[PDB]
């Protein structure tokens, strides 16, 4: 037997058509304005030129002085779940980084690259390597401290403790850090990859009970546009227990009206594809693949 997403799966490859099928979703997807993004004064709060958040569905920071970030509001109505994707935070937005993490209630925080790669810094060192070093980012009144860390193979997990200082109120964030995906790259596997979502899924973070999961890799699109779509669509096939009901391409440009460039090759498409139909078989019920995958993604 096969599913639907199969049957496209294997007509694309034998075609050799991927890139055709990626380009036709660059040229159908959403483009809205983003002049806050643009202004002169946030010149410096966005990493990239090109990748900057709709003004619609942007994160707004609780400032009365410059409430812009480079971040986005994915609601995915259909599915009922939510996440944030941002940028890695520069040197000079860490603070606006923990504020937003404060402000929108999330529990966990999904990072899906490295600080350096391809010999640039991707990313700002925005959380606290020792216990005993803990960080103070004094514009946004916030204190970060790391509590312990769980060190595995290919990522690591860490309990962090954010504390607001004007409140003295604390939250455990936790800390689910991807170390082996390549920027413009995919995952080793599609089980080394499910492992880890499925790592942030029994945490508890996705849960409807907490602010929406924040998610970054360097830009806040390649990397997180392709964990982000296929969470989506386990979650569509779950809730209805139907993988034909689940149309991949038609999920992405629909993540698209809320973040531009949402998986940034034709590879990490495909491999959205695999992951997704692979993950298939824990929805539908064989519960055992889980354990398959932990031992396929070699933790230890
Ligand atoms: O980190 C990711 O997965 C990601 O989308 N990165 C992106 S998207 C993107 C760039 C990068 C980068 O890292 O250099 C460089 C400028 N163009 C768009
Ligand atoms: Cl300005
Ligand atoms: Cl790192
Ligand atoms: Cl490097
Ligand atoms: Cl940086
Ligand atoms: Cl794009």
């Amino acid at each position: 037997a096969s599913m639907e997403m199969e049957k496209e799966f294997e007509q694309i490859d034998k075609s050799g058509s991927w890139a055709a099928i990626y380009q036709d979703i660059r040229h159908e997807a959403s483009d809205f304005p983003c002049r806050v993004a643009k202004l002169p004064k946030n010149k410096n709060r966005n990493r990239y030129r090109d990748v900057s958040p709709f003004d619609h569905s942007r994160i707004k920071l609780h400032q009365e002085d410059n409430d812009y970030i480079n971040a986005s509001l994915i609601k995915m109505e259909e599915a009922q779940r939510s996440y944030i994707l941002t940028q890695g935070p520069l040197p000079n937005t860490c603070g606006h980084f923990w504020e937003m993490v404060w402000e929108q209630k999330s529990r966990g925080v999904v990072m899906l690259n490295r600080v350096m790669e391809k010999g640039s810094l991707k990313c700002a060192q925005y959380w606290p390597q020792k216990e005993e070093k803990e960080m103070i980012f004094e514009d946004t009144n916030l204190k970060l401290t790391l509590i312990s860390e769980d060190i595995k193979s290919y990522y690591t997990v860490r309990q962090l403790e954010l504390e607001n200082l004007t409140t003295q109120e604390t939250r455990e964030i936790l800390h689910f850090h991807y170390t082996t995906w390549p920027d413009f790259g995919v995952p080793e596997s599609p089980a080394s990859f499910l492992n880890f979502l499925f790592k942030v899924r029994e945490s508890g973070s996705l849960s409807p009970e907490h602010g929406p999961v924040v998610v970054h890799c360097s830009a806040g699109i390649g990397r997180s546009g392709t964990i982000c779509l296929a969470d989506t669509c386990l979650l569509l096939m779950d809730k209805r227990k139907d993988p034909s009901s689940v149309d991949i391409k038609k999920v992405l440009l629909e993540m698209r009206k809320f973040r531009m460039g949402l998986i940034q090759t034709a590879d990490q498409l495909r491999f959205s594809y695999l992951a997704v139909i692979e993950g298939a078989k824990f929805i539908m019920g064989d519960s055992s693949v889980q354990d398959q995958w932990k031992e396929l993604s070699h933790e230890d």
